[PDB]
């Protein structure tokens, strides 16, 4: 009947924070690793998220093009809303942006905006010395 409950737009968002000049190839390898840890395929990603600001973002834009999937850059003030929910505070991120984890905050922020309900991180962000990636999913889950 019309009361048929459709739950999941099962959205999966990757939030990314990285050093200046980080390549699409580097970001993609780290993204693939992060997805693998959580038994997610790159095919399952809906969008990428990061922080907006004045630096140009060609690595992220190239990654979005490779994936044929969008990248959204969110206001620092928006990311700040998610401070209390972050798992992996970053001294560099905090100093530079006002946000304790760009990857974690951007993932949550975008998932909730596209999804219109609460999102949860799949886990703490995965990091190397040039980038960090976090995954967020729209939390159904009756």
């Amino acid at each position: 009947g019309s009361h048929m409950p459709l739950p999941i737009p099962s959205l999966l968002i990757a939030g990314i924070g990285c050093r200046r000049g980080c390549s699409a190839e580097h970001l993609r390898a780290l993204l693939e690793r992060t997805l693998g840890e959580h038994g997610r395929s790159l095919a399952e990603l809906d969008a990428l998220a990061s922080i907006d600001g004045k630096r140009d973002e060609p690595g992220l834009r190239q990654l979005a093009t490779l994936l044929e999937r969008p990248v959204h850059f969110l206001a620092p003030a928006v990311l700040h809303d998610y401070e209390p929910r972050l798992l992996s505070p970053s001294a560099v991120a905090l100093r530079e942006t006002g946000c304790s984890s760009v990857a974690e905050a951007a993932a949550l922020a975008l998932a909730e905006r596209l999804g219109g309900g609460r999102a949860d991180l799949l886990g703490a962000k995965r990091s190397d010395d040039r980038a960090s990636i976090a995954l967020a999913r729209l939390l159904t889950e009756r």
